[PDB]
């Protein structure tokens, strides 16, 4: 799936590569390795601050990409 068989997310298939290309890309990176590694269920749970980070970034950089 989604994850490299090292254990890493897997940033070269369109969508989900897609999304981690950017400036704010670094931001959706630390959001979903930090959510991955720590498998608790809910999208971010315990890792909020990057999820908040990812949204004042790129609601501020909508398509200037």
């Amino acid at each position: 799936g989604l994850i490299l068989p090292n254990g890493n997310i897997n940033w070269n298939c369109p969508c989900l590569g897609g999304m981690a290309s950017g400036p704010c890309g670094e931001q959706f990176k630390s959001a979903f390795s930090c959510f991955h590694y720590s498998t608790e269920e809910i999208k971010g749970s315990d890792c909020v601050d990057q999820f908040r980070a990812m949204q004042e970034c790129m609601q501020k950089y909508p398509d200037l990409y």
